[PDB]
Parts: structure tokens; sequence; C-alpha cells
């Protein structure tokens, strides 16, 4: 998807929605999984 498109290899912190997004969900967020820029900010 966004940022983590095709063969993922972002030169920053891995989106890892499986864990990062899951944590986001804990706080009423949809899921990070790398935002528009390249940070897994919860949203």
């Amino acid at each position: 998807a966004t940022c983590d498109l095709a063969s993922f290899s972002s030169q920053w912190v891995t989106p890892n929605d499986s864990l990062c997004a899951a944590h986001c969900i804990a706080r009423r967020y949809r899921g990070g999984y790398c935002n528009g820029k390249r940070v897994c900010v919860c949203r």
C-alpha cells in the first residue's frame, strides 16, 4: 500500500502493520503501516 508498495525496502523504520498498526488499533487508530512520509505514525 502507501509507502510499503511492491517489494518493500523502505530506508527507514519498517511499517510492520502486523504490530505497529495493531498498537494503533489499541488507541482507537486505524493503523500506521508507514504514513505519507515514512513514519509508522498511528492514524
